[PDB]
């Protein structure tokens, strides 16, 4: 979109690292400005300290509710600590360790200052916990793919998954009620003392994780298989995984780059113009994508590691096609997976999944927008994979347990290698094959500007307020406003004919809606079905 | 001196954590009763590192405090420049410096968006505010110079615009702890946002006035005429933006190599010792501007504050005594404005060649200690019209004799070799040749070893009768002195002459070693000599 769109990030476009690092300690959150506040939902609190919305007193005052909620739930094994690449990771570690070991909480940090994906975490407190002593759980400290100088924050509970809103919306009054009360209450003891105290422990936490990928992966058979892999780190937090996966397991695979950069600064631009390490965007990936030809398969993650990119010599794999393509295999070659195991699908996710699911003759459970919604069954081994169409998966291991319940890029990555290396045609080759078999889907997200009345309506639908008989030429099957599978509010309105269907929903982030629709016709039915979801919308929303 | 990895580009493992090091200014802390941790402020201000507790938010609080008492008790009620280089500590340290000048009530002066400023742009500026003749000004300049990419440093520059002397650094020092000891108690300080709102921060361009009057000190339109291809290697340091406005107003064919800003210098080639040094005199850290030395008639680079200067020609990096000799040769031939009574400050371990051109112009040579502080007062009324120092550091006046900047300007040192090669048609280099064949062509050198501290405590206080010898390789030993000839000041050590050569023997000021320098106008078998005497002779008389 943007001008400089996919160019070689400039000097002029880098932060100064040191100022905004001291900016966390300078600069504070305006008491009263809702733009400063904490706003704790499913990936954590995200902000940059020179917006005043990650900074000191913001991490002292959720490191704080933290661990009171975790006390409150009767937690009392050690808190896994993982940072990843990001500047403002730094600093809001060293408030965490303050703040946890001045409340007697016991932390695992990653050793020699190292960085730690967000699934690493999730397994780590999994393995732990597995053991039937006290419980673990986790911060991870990264605001994702934002931009250099963003910060983020998240809590992870024993079951090793993101936290649900019950504790998160619990977190966030804590935490905003300690600001206002100027941290007082908030316990904290010096960086020294915390160290001092016996509650740091340093670990290595890279080895267990790599080497647990046999029970997950198929190793082996990707040795064996003599694939040229390419990865580009992307200066993320898994880059030392990387580097253990391919010595340990002995693959041809090599990183495009080795660097770790807190200005980002060997990023292309993304389609907006900024830094955004974003492993599904064209335009980032634009330095792998220039070398796709010289390898067989290659991938990048986004920094905190729980997103993918598969690339191959065709070029990126969309994510809902790689979804699909991951699900068909898996479902046929893993023999321990009981027949009770389903497959998780969000509702705005490709419709391939449910010919893929259908097909298997296995169970589809549709559910709202959210990785959340597949935490407990991947937890219980009732789904064997979860996903999302932005990118992000996880699956269970070879023998139905979970390896990661939060979703995780690394075995997603290594996971499109078993396929390439088993079967002899890569993921994009397998996608082709459905695509002939099912007919090949057109996908759109379209975007625009809503007020908060507007937002609000959407938010609470009936489904038969749509007054529309009929999408792109075709009778409308379904009018949904709850999730299928789970029966979850969608927090909007799904449409569906035997064709195709749209979805649309309010944002998080912005005063915007967003529409989601699909074509099994193709681009010009699915443009026909953008024009009759626009037209629905706005006359659903329109009082 | 010469490692396995000297001039090897630096490696992703060579590579600082800026955010943590930038982290760590505010929450470590130097601990009570370790000397190692006190404020050491000298000839270049407080050098250390934040995560050795040598660079930290106490001793920043703690000079600024003392900088702002001493200014006011020494009736100094104008403004504060306070100008920073691109070291990531210099980031911290410049908000401390501001909180605490400006809940002084002190006016500081700092150039807009965040810039960075050299210190030769400081101290002009002090120069060119007080020669209006109203409230003095002063500056502060947040630098550790050429120290690798993990220090931070701060020095006072007092109204005559030059490094502090002895009298004021010592009260700055022993308040500084002072205040360090009683727990920061007596700092005033205020939030940054505070300072800002003060009215007490003013942001300007220092960069433009600066630029355009360096037409008032070096003939930049004979530069502009003689068309020279010109190449600068910025070296990630503070004057960046000053080479660009100096190619652009003056409109000059002059190529800046690279302008990366990286505050964990990633770009550079390792030094000496494979460590990263940012230092414009050492052929290992300057191998990048080396391979390219074909394509310009003339190469600079500059150390961080820019106050030293490297010289580079297609026959490699001039020696920094080469160029000192030149520079004087030429630009008392050159400067018609200056009187009969003009000065050459020289420090006493500097080449002898300076003494021979200087005696053939018939000026009168000022041999002083080492430290540029021996020239602020004869450049500031005009006495001297050049000081220089072996280690590449050196200033001179304006076209009519008063001065451009009383500590050392690296800026005004590589316009020089411009102007001498577009006025006499020949390089520096080349004007070498010609002094070699008018003098001799002496060879220098300096040694350093081990000493106990009791052999370097009485290193400082010999007398000259007390070197026995009369010979020095060969040739009748012509003086012995324990004080600087041009100011009686001690050097600290001794100088044994002859009709041909020399040696001077000092403490080192950092380690447990004494240095020793030495130089022969018969050659280098005959310095090997006086080297081996040298060291015999110390040996001698250091029991
Ligand atoms: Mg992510
Ligand atoms: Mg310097």
């Amino acid at each position: 979109i943007h001008n400089r769109a996919g160019q070689p990030a400039q000097q002029s476009d880098l932060i100064n690292v040191a100022q905004l690092t001291a900016q966390y300690y300078v600069l504070k959150p305006e008491a009263g400005n809702a733009e400063h506040a904490v706003k704790f939902g499913t990936s954590g609190h995200r902000g940059s300290a020179g917006r005043h919305s990650f900074n000191e007193p913001h991490i002292l005052a959720i490191a704080q509710a933290i661990a009171e909620e975790r006390a409150k739930n009767g937690i009392t094994g050690p808190c896994y600590v993982g940072k990843d690449t990001h500047a403002l990771s730094e600093p809001a570690f060293i408030s965490v360790l303050e703040v946890l070991a001045a409340n007697g909480v016991d932390v695992i940090v990653q050793e020699n200052n190292g960085f730690t994906p967000t699934p690493a975490v999730s397994n780590a407190i999994l393995v732990h916990n597995k053991k039937g002593g006290p419980l673990a759980d986790g911060i991870v400290i990264t605001p994702s793919h934002n931009p250099p100088e963003d910060g983020g924050i998240k809590y992870n509970p024993p079951n090793g998954g993101p936290a649900d809103t019950n504790v998160t919306k619990v977190v966030e009054d804590r935490a905003n009620a300690l600001l206002a009360g100027g941290l007082q209450g908030v316990k904290r003891i010096s960086l020294d003392a915390a160290m001092a105290s016996g509650h740091v422990k340093a670990v290595d936490l890279v080895q267990p994780f790599v080497e647990g990928l046999a029970d997950i992966v198929d190793m082996a058979a990707i040795q064996k298989a003599g694939l040229t892999l390419g990865v580009d780190p992307l200066g993320g937090s898994g880059i030392e995984y990387w580097k253990r996966i391919a010595e340990h397991y002995k693959l041809n695979l090599t990183l495009v780059n080795d660097q770790v950069d807190q200005t980002f600064r060997f990023m292309h631009l993304d389609k907006d113009g900024a830094i955004r390490m974003d492993c599904s965007s064209e335009c980032a990936m634009a330095g792998l994508l220039a070398l796709r030809d010289k390898f067989d398969l290659a991938f990048a993650n986004d920094p905190d590691y729980d997103r993918h990119g598969i690339v191959t010599p065709a070029g990126l794999m969309n994510p809902n096609h790689y979804l699909a393509v991951a699900i068909n295999y898996l479902f046929q070659h893993r023999p321990l997976w009981g027949k009770d195991v389903a497959v998780g699908k969000t509702l705005v996710s490709s419709a391939m999944i449910d010919r893929v699911v259908n097909d298997l003759g296995r169970k589809l459970v549709e559910v709202p927008v959210g990785f959340k919604w597949f935490v407990d069954g991947l937890f219980d081994g009732s789904f064997g994979f979860g996903g999302e169409e932005s990118a992000g998966a996880s699956f269970l291991r070879f023998d139905g347990t979970p390896w990661s319940t939060d979703k995780d890029g690394i075995i997603m990555c290594l996971l499109a290698a078993e396929i390439t290396a088993v079967t002899g045609k890569n993921p994009q080759e397998h996608y082709n094959e459905l695509a002939a078999r099912f007919g090949a889907p057109s996908y759109n997200r379209l975007q625009a500007s809503a007020t908060s009345a507007q937002k609000a309506a959407l938010s609470k639908l009936s489904p038969e307020m749509v007054s529309a008989s009929t999408l792109a030429g075709d009778p409308i099957t379904a009018r949904l406003t709850a999730a299928p599978g789970n029966g979850a509010s969608i927090g909007g309105l799904k449409v569906m004919t035997d064709n195709g269907w749209f979805a649309a929903r309010p944002s998080g982030t912005e005063d915007a809606y967003k529409i989601y629709c699909e074509s099994f016709l193709g681009e010009e039915h699915r443009k026909q079905i953008e024009k009759e979801a626009v037209e629905i919308v706005s006359e659903v929303l329109k009082n």
